[PDB]
């Protein structure tokens, strides 16, 4: 894999952050490693005061206690919110079926409208916490979590996140943890996408940043084709979630 | 201003919605006039079957009439989600204060969730129905109606969708009606934009599309230099809601 200077690497994120939210910062906390990192770059970066932190549960797991965990061993100011009432009453308005992908949507974009009211009420950002691996296959809510002002980690794949998460102090239970976005019981992030995030970035840094083609890579690594195909294609049927919205141009419309 | 074959741009902007979407579309109809046109267009294009909208309202005004002629007239299939006891329970959970800039940043959004969660059910496209002159005075909320998979008119300045307003049918005190966003009783664009759309298009069109300094624009029509600087102004402070989030990039640390 590419390799990146870590130490220069967590000096940027948190000079980027400083200068970013200088004001104060509201984040997600889910009790999964992307948000830990995020939260705890963010302390380190702008000191606990200026860090709020929401933990907004739908399912009542142990990724709350891994949450509060975070919030805990920052000191960050922390808040709590069940969002499934809300969540429930988007479904009982739709009064139509949802599939659980469907019903995660309304999950993840029900915590984007709460963090941004906070932020909104407070005079602060809202820090996003997506990585690489997850933006270039699409594995996100378009318009719910991700969405934000700014993602100080958007630029960096997985793998480099939990060496990130490892250096900067991130509980080891978490950055150990299996990857879940957490939208419905026994979700797989791995299992979702048919593949391991370390052989994921292998592939997305030889297919995107270097521009290597389908067939070197499967070699230049050992791997099926099939893997390789498989993985462009999740890129492809993605591109729709790294864009506004587009529509129709009129530039050789127009008269005079 | 910009002179266009509106009888083509219609006609493009069909063909747009016919090729999108095929298998249905959801929009919200808010009783205004981009909606309005997006609902006219989706409709003549697809066929009213194909056409959901969404009345999504806070308040209870003239607003929600004119958005069910719009239903009415096209014979579309139509829901009335009154969304006050979602976005009051939002608030509520915020248990801060919030402006009505805030607070009406949590109706878009709300209507947003709505809208994805019957497209999502339906296996349908969400249509977005902001505007150009929307688009480029950052006047729409970041990841709320300024959210959808395609935005038909987006790249149509505001003059532009009154005059194919009136072409397609759109009845005509919709037409007439005067601009807002409907996030707070006594919301006027023009009043908050300071500056009608009509002068707004003609510097927008001279500043962004021509790339005319703002010294001649001033000159080409005779207004202070001092409002043709307050619209740069709204340009400049609204970059961030035209593009994705953003975080700090990494090329010259990787190790190569
Ligand atoms: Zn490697
Ligand atoms: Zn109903
Ligand atoms: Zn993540
Ligand atoms: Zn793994
Ligand atoms: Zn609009
Ligand atoms: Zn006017």
């Amino acid at each position: 894999m590419r390799i990146l200077d870590y130490d220069k690497v967590i000096e940027r994120i948190l000079e980027f952050i400083r200068e970013k939210g200088n004001n104060g910062v509201v984040i997600g906390i889910s009790g999964g490693v992307d948000s830990a990192t995020v939260a705890y770059l963010a302390t380190k970066a702008l000191g606990k005061e200026k860090v709020l932190g929401l933990i907004m549960p739908y399912f009542e797991n142990k990724d709350v206690e891994d949450a509060k965990l975070v919030a805990e061993k920052l000191g960050i100011g922390y808040k709590v919110i069940n969002i499934k009432p809300i969540v429930d009453s988007f479904v009982e308005n739709l009064e139509l079926n949802l599939d659980r992908k469907g019903l995660g949507n309304i999950m993840s974009r029900t915590r984007m409208i709460m963090l941004y009211a906070h932020a909104n009420s407070l005079g602060r950002i809202v820090l996003g916490t997506s990585n690489r691996s997850e933006f270039l296959t699409g594995y996100f809510t378009k318009w719910g979590d991700g969405a934000s002002d700014y993602a100080p980690i958007i630029n960096l794949y997985k793998t480099e996140v939990w060496e990130i998460a490892k250096r900067i102090g991130v509980p080891e239970r978490i950055v150990k943890k299996k990857p879940s976005a957490g939208l419905w019981e026994g979700q797989t992030d791995e299992d979702e996408l048919g593949i391991s995030y370390n052989l994921l970035d292998e592939i997305l840094w030889r297919m995107i940043d270097l521009k290597i083609g389908k067939e070197e890579i499967a070699k230049d690594l050992g791997i099926p084709l099939s893997l390789v195909e498989r993985v462009e294609e999740l890129i492809k049927k993605s591109e729709h979630k790294r864009r506004l919205p587009i529509g129709p141009s009129f530039e050789d419309l127009i008269v005079g």
